[PDB]
DNA sequence: GCGTAATCTAATCAACA
DNA sequence: TGTGATTAGATTACGC
């Protein structure tokens, strides 16, 4: 019943690790701003910034 | 920054309070049918889904 | 002003490779 | 066999 594991290449995942050294709380316009850069939904962007968070 | 407070009219909260009555843990199939039936973004309905189930 | 949409942490599951 | 996705609790704080 779950979502089609999402998939990040290269590029996004050095993108996305570059905003979170910057700053790992993201507001909603950054993280628009990621998911019309790299493509991805803004959901999942934040998802993806608090599973980080989480890990470290 | 947060994203703005998305609004639901009588007939989205009709549509996802009957989908809630039917069945509380929706999977991603029938969380995107009613994002395209009420045009909402579908993490929009999995947070209403979350808020729904903490309330009751 | 209240109800409730939104965001975070802590924990757990599971899918693609 | 080894990280994205989901859930439950707390909270903050807009829209109507």
């Amino acid at each position: 019943a779950r979502r089609k594991r999402t998939t990040f290449n290269k590029t996004q995942l050095e993108i996305l690790v570059k905003s979170f050294n910057k700053d790992p709380y993201p507001g909603i316009g950054v993280r628009e701003h990621l998911a019309s850069l790299i493509q991805i939904p803004e959901s999942r962007i934040q998802v993806w910034f608090q599973n980080r968070r989480a890990r470290q």
